[PDB]
């Protein structure tokens, strides 16, 4: 079962890791920590394909369900990574209605969606009766992250063949006009991630962001998203050198 | 156009260095913009190759810390290439006897010091004409110690021109004496043993390095005159952190 | 010259592999088989631009000719891998006369096509005559295997800059509302299969299809189509250890 | 400061080597002769991002400025290259407005474009403040490679969130209908180059050029161009072999 | 939590294992999930490298048989970094003498019985704290008899206590031996020399491997009692179907 | 189903090859289709590891040349792996003794000439069934030649039956000899030296290589007999051209 899933089916949310270092070794430990997820982050970062693909299998071998945000939501890289064991998707720049109806469409094979038929490591992790499970074993997630998706949050919202959407908070900061702050306390930008939660609550879909900090994860666990990321590889591994020459150096 | 360790060394200060695991060259350039004066990559106690150090040698050059390599064993045909691919230090495991370090220093030296072969296709790029005379002091140089054998035969190690001093991995001599594996250990015999070195070094005019596994403890290290210090490993830092933020986000 | 258009200007049709499976080894060995063409899948597998481009030069070594079955329709893509040493190209998704429109554009330099000039590989093995020749030297396939492609097979086939189509039966029988089984006897499928193949024929085209078996290839090669695959390089493996695997434990 | 951009605000143009092989060691060693600029060319060569990622960094490190060609004008590849370091970016097939736009839209971050936020690299180069800067920090340059782009070489030019265009000649000679010659005397497309360049120069925007050679790069500065490639690796090395076995068979 | 060749031992019973030639993810994980034990990726004949090994181990892992490597020479170093990647297995190429075979029991196994050095970076992640009490167990090591000189020696290398026996490479045995090399040789001198260590491995309390090109060769080893046993290499099988499928796809 | 050298050398004519230093396969099958015989793949001063040799042979093969490798070391494992991925020339550094020479020669032929271990993946695939009968001749090895020890030994180098000669680095002769490691050297001595070991190479029934860094000093290399001579390397050759490129255009 995707676990990401079955913590909402069993009433909890989601906590998951967030890579934008490639590599398996990392990808494994923290998969073994106390995270349900582990997203690879393909966008702002070198995580290439070449790279995702065995980072895929280590946080799967870890125990925790792996998820890719892609650099574009272009139905052939995602079919791609789903074949490769991709069992969540976080697509940018979801902006419009039809643009969720693409992230859809490459989510689910025929007849609700166009989905490529190939499926390389689903089909060795679920066996022969993969086919009539397939769309409940992904996980699909529109990011939000723009004025425009704002604007057209109930619209992306009604797009039957997505789990729901995933808030993008230092993009969505600079597309308002604010600084690109993570864990922001700008005053707009926390009332327009709280109506984002709202309105996917009330229609009935799941509700995502990314955080910088586990106290603002804890915040946001206890706001009620469904699937809060909490923090960055590099980042964690910066601050944590900075403290350690700090230390050292006395 | 210095060894930026070398370079401490010659204002009568310690070099404090980083400690890479994790293969890819992101975190390596990321570490060494802070102040480390150097970053080692493990290619022992990793799954890190060749392949995979040659651009991590560039991007720690980049950030501006000197780029070193733990090799996984004393072999004199790999250091020679790492140190043609910009490695501008070298940490030998499994240095035990003179002779052994003999070996670790002839390849860090052309002919007559050493036995070096010629072909220095990163250093020429770095240093320009003035390479090759000042070849050997672009490049640093620590024998292990890890194990009862080295411990005995530490006088002799030190005896060995070519070769900067000495690194000690006090995980590995803790096993080896018989107690724990610890990160950081403490225990009373590895402790004792680790001051003789550290002492006998500077008896001989050499440098003494050792592995840390947190701040703390270097810091304490660089308290107890060690020249070269390194903290922490980026896997077990990282690791640390996510289950920290973890914690965090899951309490009440 | 290209193996495959030798042997349609000689008046026999191709047999060709299909390796999901990335590395050199297997793709040399397999193009020293009596192959007239390999496929390299780098739509369902995790073969990447990086993985593809030393394969294409070991199938050239081994005495096949080096194809590719896209991940999408592309030029920009299908141009870089013409000149890595694609000489063959198999496209997903040609639904329309429009879309085939878009894959012949790749294929040809102006003024047939809008192929951009920087042909690294293929100067090496045609020399300086290579560009009055170029068209020649690739075989272009546009893939049928949806509903809307069968709909529209006479649209495609009008399309002077592709060789013609490939059937992708799976996904065809998929799109159907049928089972994607390898190899299949569904009425249906197997009408409409039977169908693209008298259509493009009547055209004056060529006419591929993807098959899971030898036996199936066989039949293909007797009806009459000009490009037939058989088997993917993991299927045979895997059919191949559990065979042995059999034997073993008796 | 983008060693490009220094030298245009001091008055002189800039010269930059083309890479078509991958690599760090020759990328390292060009950058560290008097190249202002080295381009990786990701287009007419087998280098994908895996193998990009690592030479940026080996160009930045030589002291020349990193530039990529890319294979496409797509925004998402774009910001991907921005954020592993490339400090310039020549896109192929900008030939109407709207394409150039397009551009445009991938090299600033909001208002100005859609750049998505999150420069892995550019934040180590330039720190904190990067985002006030960050436009400064990337040039862009259009590629006028068609009879098309020429035709709308004005309309291209009045995009503002664009440096220039970077003409190129063999693509544009065989578009024209003529041979793709490297430094072609043919009067047509000698003429439609300078055309071209005035343009660009009357509308206060930048020109760029590649070149096949030493002295055809000469008269291209001479001529005014502001930023002159000469010339590609392979060529240069395969030339420099010839000569050598020539030497040496006497 | 247990190496599944042990657990086979354990209960009586032979293991069956894979053998890779071929590098990448795909195919070692799909093999894996198969009726193996354990999967042998080949370091020796083959073109995979390191870096190719590392990611196949964690796919063989997930796929559920045990990761083995054979490796392209004993050398302790390249054997270590292997077990620290998870390799749970390893087959030493040309150990032909007793010294030989103690050169590999050295790297298996920490101080006291062995030298390795620490640094466990996965088999810590699947075996968690648990893991340095129970850490030789979770290894098995063969020591390849492949030449006329171990075949003499193989009493004097079986009674090495580190290494759990030894494995056959009856192809070269026979090159050696003068005959042809090939592929299930039944040679008789091979076959009278291959059931000699095999008495002799049974006779010393140790295991016997052995290399097969066929599952019917192999079903005869297993059931000449052999404790490990191959079949068949990737790449053989893979062009022995593709050459059937391309007979049956020209056939009249 | 020739090796381009030893077909040369039937016909009594040397060999021109090739020397690259830079990774990847479009340069190298640019330049095996040039007019040389061979493309020697330098391992040692350069960062191509195992895993970027690989397809750099493959497409060696297919440009047209026959595909070598300077190792990083005169070590037999590394070398048979090299074999069975379709290097067809093997040039080893450090050959300094005869017994050093017995072991590059150990590798290159199976049992009863040599110890090499038999899996012939790639040379299988090259040469067919007719492939074990011929497998002997279908590799060159050369022993290089580039210490004061090697030059004093060169007669019992050359003794060793199953080496078709010696390699001269003239670069790094030089330099163990006490001059300045310059390329094309013309050191009196250096120079001694050399005309030394190609008259005892063909005293012997032997071949003799040298490594040049130009083409005017191969045109001479090749009239003083010699019978393997490379030039020049890929990263010099590119290097020198662009220098060349960016004065043509900045000049006046
Ligand atoms: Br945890
Ligand atoms: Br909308
Ligand atoms: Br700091
Ligand atoms: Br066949
Ligand atoms: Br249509
Ligand atoms: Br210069
Ligand atoms: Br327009
Ligand atoms: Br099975
Ligand atoms: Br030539
Ligand atoms: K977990
Ligand atoms: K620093
Ligand atoms: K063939
Ligand atoms: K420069
Ligand atoms: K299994
Ligand atoms: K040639
Ligand atoms: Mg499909
Ligand atoms: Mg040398
Ligand atoms: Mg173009
Ligand atoms: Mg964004
Ligand atoms: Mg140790
Ligand atoms: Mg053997």
């Amino acid at each position: 079962h995707n676990k990401v899933r079955t913590c909402w089916n069993e009433g909890r949310p989601a906590l998951a890791g967030w890579l934008q270092l490639p590599g398996t070794l990392h990808a494994e430990a923290l998969a073994r920590l106390d995270y349900d997820a582990v997203v690879i982050d393909m966008q702002h970062s070198p995580i290439d394909f070449g790279q995702v693909a065995p980072m895929l299998i280590a946080i799967e071998l870890g125990g925790a369900e792996p998820f890719v945000r892609t650099q574009v939501n272009d139905p052939s890289d995602i079919m791609k990574l789903l074949d490769a064991g991709a069992y969540g998707i976080i697509a940018p720049m979801v902006n419009t209605r039809a643009e969720a109806q693409t992230l859809a469409s490459a989510l689910h094979y025929s007849p609700r969606g166009l989905r490529s038929f190939g499926p390389r490591r689903p089909s060795l992790r679920y066996g022969s009766g993969y086919l009539a499970q397939a769309s409940e074993t992904v996980v699909g997630l529109a990011m939000i992250e723009t004025r425009e998706a704002l604007a057209n949050i109930d619209e992306i919202l009604s797009v039957d063949g997505i789990d729901g959407v995933f808030i993008g908070p230092t993009d969505l900061a600079l597309d308002l006009g604010h600084a690109p702050l993570v864990d922001t306390e700008e005053a707009e930008v926390v009332s327009a991630i709280a109506h984002v939660r709202e309105r996917a609550h009330a229609a009935g879909k799941r509700v995502g962001i990314w955080c910088g900090s586990g106290g603002f994860a804890r915040v946001k666990l206890a706001e009620g998203f469904d699937f809060v990321t909490a923090a960055p590889d590099l980042a964690m591994l910066s601050a944590a050198a900075r403290q350690v020459i700090a230390d050292a150096r006395a």
